[PDB]
Order: C-alpha cells, then sequence, then structure tokens
C-alpha cells in the first residue's frame, strides 16, 4: 500500500528505467510484499501439461535477466516470462528509450533486447531453481524463458539453438520472440516458411536434450514441471489477415504448443506526447487491437492452439475479454507499471467476482465463450 504512495511520485518525476531498476532492486533484496493467500481453484488454468495456479503472469521484458524472479512471483503471480534473452549480452539501443503517458496509460519503448546474455542469466535461473526447490510459496510457480536474436545476428535459428542447449533444461516453456518492433528485420521471420524452419528447429533442439542423458528425467529437467519446455511463439499485432493465415497454417502443421498474443504495436498515432519518438507502443491502447488479434488467431487455428494473452490488460474485465476471446492465460506488464503491487491481488479478485456474477463453474468454462 505504501508503495502506491511511492508510485504516484516515481511516475511524475523519475525516469521509467530508473523506476524499473529500483523495483528490480527492491525485489533483489527481498523487500517487496508477499501475497500468501490461497488462489481460487475455480480460476486455475492450463496449457497441455502446464498447470497454472492462476491465470495471470508477468510478460517478457520485465525481469530480462532473471535476477528478481522470487520476489515478483511471491507478489501473487502464477508464472513469469523472463527475457527476451540473446546468446551474448547486449546493451540495447541508446538511452533514453522508454517513455510513458499516464493519461492514456500507455508506454513506448525501443530497448533493443538489452540483457547480460544467456550464460549469465542461465546461472541466475539455476540459483533460483535451487531456492524454488526449498520454498513452498514458490513450489508451484512456472518460469518460462523468452528467447530472441542478437541485433546483428544473421540467422535467428543459430541464436535460438544456443539458448536451448544452455538454458532449455531449466525452463518450463520457451517463448519465441519474432515480434519485437525494435530489432531490425526481426518481423520478417514471421514469414511462413522461415517461421516453420525456426519452429521445427526449436522443438527439435529441445527434443535432443532428452536423448543424450545418462540420468533420469526428474534430474534432467531442473524446473517446476520437471518436464521438457513447451515451445510458444510470440506473434506481433503488426500482422495482416494474409500473414495471419500464413502463420496460422504453420502453427497448425508444426504442432506449436501455444502462441503469445501479442507484442507491442507500431500503429498507434494519436498519442501527443510520444509524437516523433521511436519504438513500440504498449498498454491500454493496444488492448482492443490485441483482443481482435486473439479472435483472429483463435479462429484461424480452429481453437487447436492455446493462446497466451498480452496487451492492454489492466482490469478483471479486460482479462475476461481476453479469456472469452480464446485465451487460456493472461500476462501483465503496463498494469504493473501504473498500478504497482496490488495489480495481481486486485485483478484476481475482480476476475473471480466477475466469474461469479456472470455464471461460470470454473475458468475453463469461460475460455472462448464469445465464440
Ligand atoms: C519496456 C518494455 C520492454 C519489453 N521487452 C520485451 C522483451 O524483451 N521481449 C518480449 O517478448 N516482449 C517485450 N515487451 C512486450 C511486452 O512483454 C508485452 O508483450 C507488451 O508490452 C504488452 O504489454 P501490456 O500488458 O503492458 O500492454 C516489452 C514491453 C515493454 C513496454
Ligand atoms: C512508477 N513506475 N514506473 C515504472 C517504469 O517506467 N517501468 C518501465 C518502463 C518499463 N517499470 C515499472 C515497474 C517494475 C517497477 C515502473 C514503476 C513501478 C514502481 C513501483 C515502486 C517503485 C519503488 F519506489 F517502490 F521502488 C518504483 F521505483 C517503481
Ligand atoms: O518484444 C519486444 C522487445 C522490445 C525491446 O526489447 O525493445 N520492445 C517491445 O516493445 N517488444
Amino acid at each position: 500500500f505504501l508503495y502506491d504512495i511511492f508510485l504516484k511520485f516515481c511516475l511524475k518525476y523519475i525516469d521509467g528505467e530508473i523506476c524499473h531498476d529500483l523495483f528490480l532492486l527492491l525485489g533483489k533484496y527481498n523487500i517487496l510484499p508477499y501475497d500468501t493467500s490461497n488462489d481460487s481453484i475455480y480460476a486455475c488454468t492450463n496449457i497441455k501439461h502446464l498447470d497454472f495456479i492462476n491465470p495471470f503472469g508477468v510478460a517478457a521484458g520485465f525481469d530480462k535477466n532473471g535476477v528478481c524472479i522470487d520476489s515478483i512471483l511471491k507478489l501473487g503471480f502464477s508464472f513469469i516470462e523472463i527475457g527476451t534473452i540473446t546468446p551474448r549480452g547486449q546493451t540495447g539501443n541508446a538511452k533514453p528509450r522508454i517513455f510513458r503517458d499516464v493519461e492514456s496509460r500507455s508506454i513506448i519503448n525501443s530497448c533493443g533486447f538489452n540483457n547480460m546474455g544467456c550464460d549469465k542469466v542461465t546461472e541466475n535461473l539455476i540459483l533460483f531453481r535451487k531456492r524454488q526447490e526449498e520454498d513452498k510459496l514458490l513450489s508451484k510457480h512456472i518460469v518460462g524463458v523468452s528467447i530472441g536474436k542478437n541485433k546483428d545476428t544473421v540467422n535467428i535459428v543459430d541464436d535460438l539453438k544456443y539458448c536451448i542447449n544452455k538454458i532449455g533444461r531449466y525452463a518450463d516453456y520457451i517463448a519465441i520472440n519474432v515480434s519485437s518492433p525494435n530489432t531490425p528485420g526481426l518481423r520478417d521471420n514471421q514469414e511462413a516458411g522461415k517461421l516453420k524452419n525456426i519452429i521445427l528447429s526449436v522443438k527439435e533442439e529441445i527434443d535432443n536434450l532428452e536423448k543424450n542423458n545418462i540420468m533420469n528425467d526428474e534430474f534432467l529437467w531442473f524446473n517446476t514441471t520437471k518436464k521438457k519446455p513447451l515451445v510458444f511463439v510470440k506473434l506481433a499485432p503488426d500482422l495482416n489477415q494474409e500473414q495471419k493465415k500464413e502463420i496460422a497454417d504453420v502453427l497448425l502443421e508444426t504442432n506449436i504448443d501455444g502462441m503469445i498474443i501479442s507484442n507491442t504495436t507500431t500503429q498507434i498515432n494519436d498519442i501527443k506526447s510520444f509524437e516523433n519518438k521511436k519504438g513500440g507502443v504498449s498498454g491500454a491502447k493496444l488492448k482492443d487491437i490485441s483482443t481482435k488479434f486473439i479472435c483472429e488467431m483463435y479462429n484461424y487455428t480452429n481453437k487447436q492452439i492455446p493462446i497466451i494473452a498480452s496487451g492492454g490488460i489492466f482490469s478483471g474485465l479486460d482479462a475476461l475479454e481476453k479469456i472469452e476471446a480464446g485465451a487460456s492465460v493472461c500476462q501483465l506488464y503496463s498494469c504493473l507499471v501504473f498500478n504497482g503491487m496490488k495489480s495481481a491481488v486486485q485483478i484476481k479478485r475482480e476476475l473471480n467476482h466477475l466469474l461469479y456474477q456472470r455464471g461460470y463453474y470454473n475458468l475453463k468454462e469461460a475460455i472462448g465463450r464469445k465464440h
């Protein structure tokens, strides 16, 4: 609650990244709040054998380097997507690179995959997994890893392969980021043919980790599921019916475990304070766009591919809209920026309360209910 006093200050006066680094730093030293209450079993959700204690996680780009996993999750989230990571560390584009307009509760960013690199982040998650093994409050929480290419890498597959070999065995799922606007030509790989080759290589590389073991599978996968990481793809709102039916076909043929919808958009033009700035736009103004993209991709894939919702989710209603559109689970980013800690507690009660008034035995009853 006290942090919500701090927030309205950090938003008025302080740069975003400085506020970001402070929040990560508070969590590094375990001085963030904890939600220790039972989540409604009536709101759990799943994607194949991934069982989510609740339908809300933290989107990629929040804990890029996995230095703050414990404390953020202990805040009341069921899972977190770290990354996007690249094989070697990158500083990203030139600072300043994140801007926020409170009036529209929106953000624009051109970070450019700044991270300390796979090797160092993997060591951070190894440490986390050892703490998770000992703490019940973290015992059922899922950690996925978002992976992308270095800015100057020519072949994306080569970057994706390296990450899997090094970190694949500690992740519960892998998110393929082909949708960042701030990496040049990165959304050209969303093309159907290259995407197929990428996908099938990701799934194949994961499959090879199993085969060359002398140990059991309990000991191979040092993660919550103690299982092979799933393979998800983060699609961009910057697609088109054609290219959305191109990709949908690839997804159907390659048996992708799920698709994350969506990344930021480069199509919001009515924000006065962000005019002439570069980067992708996040937040509420992306909500309706993202929801429409869920409907299309949920429809184009005949409901066979689970959808992970992302984009402008702030309230319980917003989440239910994503869920009723076809999403199984939701990810938050901007909501945490503008609402802070309460975000998880608040959105979970709103969703539970709304499920009660609108008549649902459980959450799965609501998935895709607009269709
Ligand atoms: C500052 C910032 C950094 C982000 N970094 C990443 C990233 O590294 N990898 C990724 O896949 N998505 C990244 N995203 C996209 C978000 O995860 C999410 O898809 C999008 O911002 C929608 O979130 P919203 O709920 O705030 O609207 C980033 C977004 C922002 C605002
Ligand atoms: C106000 N605020 N601005 C943010 C921002 O710009 N980003 C990035 C552009 C992506 N991320 C976050 C969130 C993870 C921090 C921002 C927050 C929440 C916030 C809460 C509390 C404090 C503290 F004072 F308790 F430490 C703080 F410093 C910041
Ligand atoms: O997927 C992504 C990545 C970035 C970034 O790291 O710059 N930014 C976004 O808006 N989306």
